[PDB]
């Protein structure tokens, strides 16, 4: 679909049986999102936004769907105030800015 | 134009007689920029997100230019890493998302 931005690109995604809301987020390298449970193994990682830093999980190879459409990419988990879907998802998905 | 995600949305933007780069993104709320040169009075106001909350100088109707368009909008500056165009001067240049 095409998404204007007068509010925030809230979309659905499901992942690891569960659904949740996401923003997409061009403005963001990689994908975060809030304390969940997955399952498979993860590496430990820092990520930088606007009032510092924070600390993630990163698990690799994750499936997501987001909107209906899928993809499998790295997924940080972590202490971010909301969920995060990244450029290296978006791309995936086969996302674009216009104008 | 169409824009593509593999590398980050910078774009050149011209502000109060200074020519920029700065990030298109949807994940923003808001325009922040790196702290730099302004003419005028402004609010304190604060943001966050990721690492936490900074603290930002408010200016309204500032006119600014991105990639040719001209827009008018509230402008935060401060302590960030880079340049952020978010949502409300977004929507101003007809910005959209698809997939
Ligand atoms: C301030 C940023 C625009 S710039 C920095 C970025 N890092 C990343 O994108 C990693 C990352 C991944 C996911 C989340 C945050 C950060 C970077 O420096 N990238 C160049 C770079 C390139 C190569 C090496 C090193 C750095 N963080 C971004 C950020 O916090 N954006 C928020 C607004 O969209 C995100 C946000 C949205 C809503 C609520 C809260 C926060
Ligand atoms: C973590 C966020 C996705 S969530 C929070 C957001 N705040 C804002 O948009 C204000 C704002 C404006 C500009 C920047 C930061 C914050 C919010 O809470 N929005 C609902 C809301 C609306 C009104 C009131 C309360 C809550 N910040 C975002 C964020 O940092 N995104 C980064 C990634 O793109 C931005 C970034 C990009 C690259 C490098 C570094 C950072």
């Amino acid at each position: 679909p095409q998404i204007t931005l007068w509010q925030r690109p809230l979309v659905t995604i499901k992942i690891g049986g569960q659904l949740k809301e996401a923003l997409l987020d061009t403005g963001a390298d990689d994908t975060v999102l809030e304390e969940m449970s997955l399952p498979g193994r993860w590496k430990p990682k820092m990520i930088g936004g606007i009032g510092g830093f924070i600390k993630v999980r990163q698990y690799d190879q994750i499936l997501i769907e987001i909107c209906g459409h899928k993809a499998i990419g790295t997924v940080l988990v972590g202490p971010t105030p909301v969920n995060i879907i990244g450029r290296n998802l978006l791309t995936q998905i086969g996302c674009t800015l216009n104008f």
